[PDB]
């Protein structure tokens, strides 16, 4: 649909760019207001350092995946500067919150909680027929009310059979990304459960990086023998279970979404 029939698409005069949240080799992401009143978040593409194409695709697949548990896609401006702006999240990213003052107080219900909150958004991507790929704490943001939402839709995908295979000199996070991901560029939903696993750690560890104080290939030699990560420090021995079920050898042995938002649920009204 051609912008002036868009929806999404708003004049660059409606918006108010305050406060700059990050700068990068693609862009920049600030706060801003729309129309005086709203706070949203204003996504940059710096010009020539990537298509113009490739930077609105995230727009166009979040335009497919409106949910409560989704940061929601607000407009668009496709004339250079090229802007995705975005439901504001005012804790910002779940690594950084858990860190925080606040974070740090977080009882380990209300952790469970927020993990519940995130498996109820990836149940909805895998309603839809999308994966992810990028599932970690650093790609989920903070409400004021400490809720919990999905970001970061660069590397989503709508999967038509299945499967999504990325080309064979691609690279991924080696500690988040499942096996066959790493080993074959074999995507699934089921290798998004991976790297729930992987989050998980990360929630109750309050944002440290996985597999304490091992490279990225004694990682991959320790689970080819059939190791996990090692139960962290203040770690439920419950959601321990959960995250070996995420982080099953066969892709299709590993539990849905709901599945794993219906066991984090309980845990939570248990605590
Ligand atoms: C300084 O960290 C704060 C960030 C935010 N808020 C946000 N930060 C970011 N990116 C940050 C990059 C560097 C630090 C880590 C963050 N992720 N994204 N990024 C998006 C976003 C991601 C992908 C696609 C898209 O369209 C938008 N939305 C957001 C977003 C939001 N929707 O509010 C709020 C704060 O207030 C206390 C502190």
């Amino acid at each position: 649909k051609p912008w002036w029939e868009d929806e999404w698409e708003v004049p660059r005069e409606t918006l108010k760019l305050v406060e700059r949240l990050g700068a990068g080799q693609f862009g920049e992401v600030w706060m801003g207001y729309y129309n005086g009143h709203t706070k949203v978040a204003v996504k940059s593409l710096k010009q020539g350092s990537m298509s113009p194409d490739a930077f609105l695709a995230e727009a166009n697949l979040m335009k497919q995946l409106q949910h409560q548990r989704l940061v929601r896609l607000y407009a668009v401006v496709t004339q250079e500067p090229i802007y995705i702006i975005t439901e504001y999240m005012e804790n910002g990213s779940l690594v950084d919150f858990l860190k925080t003052p606040s974070g740090i107080k977080l009882t380990i219900n209300k952790l469970l909680d927020m993990a519940a909150q995130i498996a109820e958004g990836m149940a909805f991507i895998e309603e839809r027929n999308y994966i992810h790929r990028d599932l970690r704490a650093a790609n989920i943001l903070v409400s004021d009310t400490l809720s919990c939402k999905i970001a970061d839709f660069g590397l989503a995908r709508l999967i038509e059979d299945n499967e999504y295979t990325a080309r064979e000199g691609a690279k991924f996070p080696i500690k988040w990304t499942a096996p066959e991901a790493i080993n074959y560029g074999t995507f699934t939903i089921k290798s998004d459960v991976w790297s729930f696993g992987i989050l998980l750690t990360e929630i109750v560890t309050h944002g440290r990086i996985p597999y304490p104080g091992m490279t990225n290939p004694e990682v991959i030699q320790n689970l080819e023998r059939g190791y996990r990560m090692v139960r962290p420090d203040n770690c439920p021995e419950e959601l321990y279970q959960l995250m070996r079920l995420c982080w099953k050898e066969r892709p299709e042995d590993r539990p849905t979404f709901d599945y794993l938002r219906s066991v984090l649920e309980d845990f939570f009204t248990a605590t």
